[PDB]
């Protein structure tokens, strides 16, 4: 049926948009292809942990997979599973695997919670048409408050066994003249301290994050989406995937929407129409919908920039072997708290998470997720034969990202007399994982596929809200930027258009 506003997806861009629409009195329907994650499963928990993955871990796969970096220790717990509407989707393209969340809350369900504002000078470089003063004065603060960002207690961090891994990398980086920074988070650090004291059920301290956190993590279902539902003007329909978008002959937009069960069986195909249409299906999902609509003729006035300008936020994973005297600990919180900030906006820039590992026994490995500045971009092209967007990215396009990560970690290895691990990402010698992405950015870039507020070029009352807007790189973990930009955009849209 008809609803004034439809929001596709329930990640960061979608959740912000729906809250503000509802507060403005606009009846809004959110369509989410994944589940509402609120049913206790066979272990009594909503989500599986990293040491007990089951079908809940995976979006329609037939075998569980180890978290990247941990195959050597966690393959032993992998099992065959029924294809199911699980929470983490590894989306495989030709030469890149992009990991995304599936469910009410999108990537907020599966992410590490790291809530980081980009460097203002870098923001100004990547988005020169946007007023940076409003962003830093108004929208970034609004996002940090709404997201429930909080900060780890430094004394607890210094003392706890659960962050030994972070302190070891801090010390090693320091010998190379590199400093660390604390990373704010949406995981409640007060709750985490109580986990360590045995006072509340563990989640971060029980090897949970990438398949969801049963406690502690303030994902969007608890923050923006709860508030959106609280307006009385927003509803969310789950296991509903939008397939096609057209402009109706009488104005507005019409969607074909498939309803499935959790086994992926098609239950119904529905037509849903609206006056205002907001895409929050992610870098992958929003871009796919729009390239499909352009190339199948249902939104024929979309421009050539739709599909373009994708990058993986310079994501590279690597690992160092510590000296025997620098164990990283068997007990590592699943939520990172420290990063190495070597980002100066130059091509050598690196901002690297000090990543925990879930093995639960001593391995001496330090793991890092580097964010780099690599100008290479890919393009989503529509394949009409299979009705899918394909991402034209090649592995060699990550060479500059590998080079920057390697130059930084080579400094740390030189200062400490350590070497890389070469065995964490497959049997072939490979110290740098260069074909994954947790932070997909672009495909519907702000100001190129859209105007400076995400209004899709060629169309009225059609908006993109999410990571597809960002031009490939933000230099930090991206969700705070997506959230703040979405706050800016929807406020202007409600004022001028609605
Ligand atoms: C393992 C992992 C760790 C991460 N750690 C961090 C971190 O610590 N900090 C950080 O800043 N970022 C982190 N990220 C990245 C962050 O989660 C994403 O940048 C963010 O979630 C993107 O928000 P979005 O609104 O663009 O889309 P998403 O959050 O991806 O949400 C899109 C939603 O739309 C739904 N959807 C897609 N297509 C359709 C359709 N056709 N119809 C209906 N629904 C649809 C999806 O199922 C999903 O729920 C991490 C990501 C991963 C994979």
């Amino acid at each position: 049926g008809y609803v004034p506003a439809v929001v596709i997806g329930t990640g960061y861009g979608a959740a912000v948009s729906a809250l503000r629409l509802g507060e403005a009195g606009v009846q809004t329907l959110m369509l989410e292809m994944g589940q509402l994650w609120n049913q206790p499963g066979p272990d009594g928990n909503i989500f599986c942990g990293m040491l007990n993955p089951d079908k809940r871990s995976s979006w329609f796969k037939n075998r569980t997979e180890a978290p990247l970096g941990s195959f050597l220790w966690l393959d032993v717990v992998n099992r065959n599973i029924d294809p199911y509407a699980g929470v983490l989707d590894r989306v495989n393209y030709d030469q890149m695997s992009v990991y995304v969340g599936r469910g009410v809350g999108g990537g907020s369900l599966v992410n590490g919670g790291m809530a980081v504002e980009p460097k203002r000078s870098y923001f100004e470089e990547i988005l020169p048409r946007v007023d940076s003063s409003e962003m830093y004065d108004r929208y970034f603060p609004r996002a940090n408050s709404m997201l429930r960002v909080n900060h780890i207690d430094t004394k607890w961090f210094e003392d706890t066994e659960w962050y030994k891994f972070a302190r070891v990398s801090r010390e090693q980086a320091g010998k190379a003249g590199l400093g660390t920074v604390f990373v704010p988070n949406v995981y409640d650090f007060g709750y985490m301290q109580r986990e360590a004291a045995g006072e509340v059920p563990k989640s971060a301290l029980a090897t949970e994050v990438i398949y969801g956190n049963n406690h502690g993590k303030q994902s969007l279902d608890k923050t923006y989406l709860a508030a959106a539902l609280g307006t009385g003007k927003v509803t969310i329909q789950t296991l509903h995937q939008v397939k096609t978008i057209r402009q109706t002959k009488d104005g507005g937009y019409a969607l074909t929407v498939e309803q499935k069960d959790t086994d992926g069986k098609l239950l119904a195909t529905k037509e849903i129409s609206c006056r205002y249409l907001f895409l929050g299906a992610g870098s992958l999902g929003s871009t796919e919908l729009l390239v499909r609509a352009r190339d199948t003729g249902t939104l024929p006035n979309l421009n050539s920039e739709v599909g373009a300008g994708w990058g993986p936020n310079g994501n590279i994973m690597t690992a160092r072997a510590n000296h025997m005297w620098n164990p990283t600990g068997a007990h590592q919180s699943s939520i990172p708290a420290l990063g190495i900030d070597a980002w100066d906006n130059s091509d050598s820039s690196v901002f690297a998470e000090i990543a925990p590992m879930p093995a639960g026994l001593e391995t001496w490995v330090s793991l890092y997720l580097a964010i780099t500045k690599n100008p290479q971009r890919g393009t989503f092209v529509y394949d009409a034969a299979t009705d899918r967007a394909k991402l034209n990215w090649t592995r060699d396009q990550n060479a500059p990202a590998v080079n920057a990560a390697k130059a930084l970690f080579d400094r740390i290895n030189k200062a400490n007399g350590t070497i890389y691990r070469y065995d964490l990402f497959g049997t072939q010698l490979k110290a740098f994982a260069d074909d994954f992405c947790y932070h997909p950015l672009g495909g519907c870039v702000l100001g190129k596929a859209t105007d400076d507020y995400g209004r899709v070029a060629g169309y009225k009352n059609l908006y993109v809200t999410d990571g597809s807007l960002i031009p490939g790189s933000v230099g930090v973990n991206p969700f705070v930027t997506i959230t703040a930009l979405a706050e800016r955009n929807v406020e202007r849209i409600i004022k001028q258009d609605v």
